[PDB]
């Protein structure tokens, strides 16, 4: 057992846990979810905890005999060995204040422990005043969630670059895949699998460039600004040696804001984020609507493709195989736009200097990016990377069909294609075939034009 | 032209004009989207001014000559003669003021042409003293939206029983319209058409529940509520006759709430009703898209029913009929949906004795109610109605599907089950076919078991 | 060590374990957000397996004595003694077969293990041929899920009565208690701090009737329903046995669907429910605003109540104590905003017999109920019944305001109220003192008027 | 009169009238808002059918003589000379056809009036086969709105710009006006006001970037798709002519798509779009929170700031000053949100090659453009420009509050003030009049403490 001095009374804490009263008050005041911070905001609050105490070191601010066993502690916490200590909830009330603390008390007791000492006594090492020195919770909290932020997107990123390419290698696959391009669902003229497949891939290079150039306004930090952001006692030095250690140590290109009570108040950084993974989940929902329509079947359906299997199927049902993984990846679509809707309220509910729903936003805009690198990851291996085409299939579904007359039209003249087109349709005839019965093209005139490429790109008529 | 002087500075009315300056002001302030106000939110603004002015005339506030005179006036509003001089924007601040102002004048300037005064003369019939008299913005306002909506909810609700109606005139008429059943869009087992249409029938049927029931909190009106809600120096009797004059006017069941600052303040029976309205949308939108599914083709799609045209088709290329109606559905669907984000978002965003934000609340809650109401016939009439089936199409589905096998195996033993279907499963062959061509069940016999109805309804297994 | 069967190849299953190959595939396809489903659901299905045995056994469809154990296994599970074997994530592909499968497996080795058995031998005990016996993946899943949505509903009701009825306390508690009353954020008449709290409570009661009645169309389950609902091979004496044991051991009134196609494809009362939330949860979100406004100061702000202390506050700062507990409140609506939005599109993202979107659906469903219930509870606890007030503080900001003139008013007649009203505002001195210095009012006859309780009410000028 | 047959029967058109059966019978099919749609993408409709009248004359498709009269009419449509026969509903099903066709009648009636025709006369002038030569729906529609948005966007730009640039002016000229911070709407320490402004001025900046930068992926446009966007017996110089033309006409730096299948099914530029919009309009309404909270009051509010009065104040009660115009700024900021939701759910219910709910997207797309422009005209030259400080009254706010001492702890030591701040906090006595009287820091050198730059910026402790 153990004890320690809280406004609210004298805590319990368990001798094994570094957390203090402080994190103990935030779990009773904000018993939400149950869910615990991403590990990379935990790592990201090592950092921030680690730079912050260096800087205070050279500057002279912080005891080096102690602030030199914070360090090792709050590496110890960067390196994931710490992740059970944090224990507050994402959403909590606070403006993220028992998020600070929870790393604040961790890194302060470890470090304590580290130089033999009594966990609970903060004289010798203060979580307030030691670890949290020459820092607010208005800038720490949002600096570490930058740094979570950024780490995670570039995650995402490479995972999408990767699931991008896989998408081409299917487009060249099915470069000369011939079918039937559907627009309001109707059939019309013929277009290539490798043309829709391409499609998708050109949509998601351009999720990822937008993903991708959100980081730039992610990369201005506020540290150093005091509560509000006007660096009242702040020492000038402290903060250009802090806002360097981050930098080096999270491996992003960060930046001192120029304005840091614009810093401090503005969240429309993270709405920026927010918006693009938005937009790419828009179109991945799309693009796994067409996969399950082209998966449909295998009988009364389109069946124009195959997915691999991915869970066992009925025995009485042979051919029946859910596209599963297209449908996981619309299920994140939905949960990023709910996200995104609750991150939008969070960031306009800010008021003055500060806007204190900033918790519940982040919780969002980490999830939304943890969410999507993962069913990116196993959608593309357990699905893409696996698709068939059944050529056969489209290839007569083009043959059937009457807007293969657009492609015959130029070598007969609109009068007869017309014709042809009307009666194949009321009797169900190939147009193929009334070429030939009605002899206006012979089996060999009509391939030298049904030509599969030549047909689905501009070109004059000879 | 005409001069009315303003604290502004002096605006040029026009001469035929019947609103003020304090109408031109709010024009110039907010010149957002150019759209007028429902006519039935002029209506109701015409009921309310008129139910105000017979109060303040029995219980002596209001001078009998002049009154009778706006009466009058207040009549030709709610006749809709005066639509035209409404012309604030939906969308403003000041929490409906121009709004109420617009009606204010209006009926003060036609009142005072009625009675042969020169229009503007505000001494004689001031629209503030006058036809505003014992009222507040906070009250006339919302009490006017609290009459339209439900006018126009009411209106909503026969449209919507029409066409709950007509769907199920279309479960009966297909009520033995055998076709193949889909889930994850994959085969599954026989299905009756008209079973899906009751299906739609019945959802649609609990959306008139849930929306009718929506009417009940807006019965509850606050006129009489002054400012905040308070009815500081309002006459108890000029209340009780102004609420029984309401609802006789309005036509519905309007009682005077019963904690008139609870209902000045609170916004939550718009939620309501904007959260039945986007349920219902979001039934409707599902059911148009099975709808242009089961349009889809004709020949590479699913052809189940056909549509009635409405665009003329593509001039020379038959077969190609876009679901026109159920899309404009569809997207209606959409606009309801942001509209309840901008509802909830403007109902939130209420402060202490009174939500500002409800002009924009309003503008989106009548046009959902509108535009619903406006697809509805126009969906049924262009579209519904004329639903043809295509049971050739959808019995070779049942047919040529791996999936009958389901409604056949008690029949043929759980082992002579899986040598019939997954042999009909490569070779093609029909399940029927192949009972047949093998023997197990003798034809007559082989079609009471693939019967259209007990092989789409709950029954022993043999 | 262990080795299960699955198409996709033999698996490992550690010893321990009680889940199957299939969860294990399930935990490979979908590792979205590593969440557990909430225990809730988990003794639903548990009660939805127990009673389908016991009406197979009755049914006679089940060997008595295999499905003996099934049962005392399904109950181990009710009471919540393995909610560690569900690992599937909530956010899965496939519609909930995971889920069904996770806990079928679960109950079928448990009753394996009962009656000293081998777990992994699905001959003796299938968790697809016993356990899922007489059902599918697309009743059983929705019909516990209905079960734990409305068992979860019920606490939320009931935590919402308690915290509804603190709310009253607090406006007897203030009845008394005189304020200005704010629209527009400016200055207007005297309200009274119970009316506002009592306003909060008849929103808060509002919220309750609207989400207790959602429970209705809930009620329905589609037990019995086959794959589309069509009862294929389903026995009729099955279905109402087993709706019956579900009624009993949930306590809940459920009810077999008079259509079972709709109540299969159909997720209508699913949003119904999330839209009551939401309306909630503006209301909350609303109040919770009031509260921190209120809250404001001490000294640069509104100062017109006093939440408790909930988190240690700067020494240097004596008097700074943030409204961290309405804030948690904020930041809860903003999330169920952000599920009610997954849920919407979710829902409506269904096609034909089956909406495979469910999982993220009931995710967020659940969710919101959860939290909601959750910061209820600690908000009413922790805040709102230790809200204390600073009358002196509000009297005097009646005293130096302006619209206490319309108290006043009546005794005067509007050319010196007037007159009264301006100067005060321009001088900057009290409308007592110009009543006095002007002398129009006598200090006594001034204070017969400005009556807290008479000046807040509707009532004649005498 | 006159006579149009249509495949749905013979409609009568009105003699003076331009458009047509196909407008008419669109005016039929969906009377669903009774809006019309944006004049300039009217306008930009005119451009289209111009840049294709030249190009198809040029590559000898149209005859020169009838084309010449085409390109007149296409004039004047671009001059916005024929806004009014635009009827068809900007929501509507056919995915744009109806507003496609609308332009084509419109123009091939006038062209024919201007060449001695009888307008409806469509065999010298067929709208379908001249006026929508060498086009699709699917390629003209779109890019019309391609031209319409970006033209849109750069006026949106001009005016954001401007509004940012007064924003900056108030920034300079507060750049001395002390305040008191506030976090958690909790007093702070003190900020200059003009920090708080150039804090509003930098975001928006931060706007105009993320705005104009979304106009890149509109450049790229579809022209010469046709249905799929295959290019099918497209000519390439058609192609290449017509987009120089467009490029030239529209005043934007046009380019043809690389891959015309995925420019006409994808839809991500729009969301892109809206995406920027919508996070400008978060920040531009909690900057508008803010200031109605600094212009609350007069007596019982903030009262930072002073807006400028637009609506007539109360008749008789001084003080009150509704501020109008940041309200009805934080409404559109709610149009802008809901219109983003019917965006991102039009955007994803795309299918195949094409998406057939552009017509609600565009037309939410363009008002949020078109509305937001507006109320930031209106918002900056009624309200912006003339906001007027109450320097005397933060002034005070910052003298009388327990926060400023945070500023002169360093020159008193840690220990002294923890005594001259507690003891002010009781006592309520200045924090300044304590300094003096009690000794520490002389009057001169105690205002060198509390200067309102330095103590608003980083700076060393002492």
């Amino acid at each position: 057992v153990r004890i320690e001095k809280d406004f609210l009374g004298e805590k319990e804490i368990p001798k094994d846990a570094y957390y203090g009263v402080q994190t103990i008050r935030a779990t009773e005041n904000f018993p939400i979810t149950g869910y615990r911070i991403h590990p990379e905001l935990i790592k990201s609050l090592g950092i921030v905890k680690k730079s912050a105490a260096l800087a205070n070191m050279e500057v002279g601010l912080l005891d080096k005999e102690v602030g030199q066993y914070i360090v090792k502690a709050a590496d110890e916490v960067i390196e994931g060995k710490w992740n059970d200590q944090f224990i507050v909830d994402p959403i909590q009330g606070g403006a993220g204040t028992s998020i600070n603390m929870n790393a604040n008390e961790v890194i302060a007791n470890r470090a304590l422990e580290l130089m033999g000492e009594e966990k609970g006594n903060y004289s010798k090492i203060s979580p307030n005043s030691h670890v949290n020195m020459s820092q607010s919770t208005n800038d720490a909290f949002p600096t570490a969630t930058h740094i979570a932020v950024l780490s995670l997107l570039n995650q995402l990123i490479e995972t999408t670059k990767y699931m991008q390419q896989e998408f081409m290698k299917k487009a060249d696959e099915f470069a000369g895949v011939i079918k039937m391009g559907r627009t309001h669902l109707q059939d019309a003229v013929p277009i290539l699998l490798g043309q829709e497949f391409e499609a998708y891939a050109r949509v998601i290079a351009r999720d990822i460039e937008r993903i991708a150039n959100t980081r730039n306004n992610l990369y201005d930090i506020n540290m150093g600004a005091t509560a509000v952001g006007t660096g009242l006692n702040a020492d000038p030095e402290y903060i250009s040696i802090v806002t360097e250690h981050l930098a080096k140590f999270s491996g992003h290109p960060l930046r001192s804001a120029q304005h840091l009570v614009d810093a401090t108040q503005n969240t429309d950084c993270y709405t920026e984020v927010s918006s693009a993974l938005k937009v790419c989940m828009i179109n991945m929902s799309k693009i796994a609507n067409d996969l399950r329509l082209m998966a449909s079947g295998p009988r009364a359906g389109l069946s124009e493709i195959v997915l691999p299997a991915r869970q066992p199927g009925s025995s009485i049902m042979p051919g029946k195989v859910n596209p599963v993984m297209p449908e996981v990846m619309n299920q994140v679509a939905f949960q990023v736009f709910g996200n995104d809707l609750t991150i939008t309220s969070a960031s306009e509910a800010g008021q003055f200097e500060l806007n204190v729903m900033e918790p519940v936003l982040f919780f969002n805009l980490i999830q939304s990016i943890s969410i999507m690198t993962n069913v990116f990851k196993s959608f593309t291996e357990n699905c893409l990377k696996g698709i068939k085409a059944n050529e056969e299939r489209m290839k007569e579904y083009v043959e059937k069909s009457i807007g293969i007359i657009t492609a015959i039209n130029p070598h007969v003249g609109y009068e007869t294609a017309a014709k042809l087109a009307r009666e194949a349709y009321l009797t169900g005839e190939s147009i193929r075939e009334l070429c030939i019965k009605y002899g206006v093209l012979t089996e060999e005139q009509l391939n030298e034009i049904l030509n599969p490429y030549e047909m689905i790109h501009p070109g004059i008529a000879g």
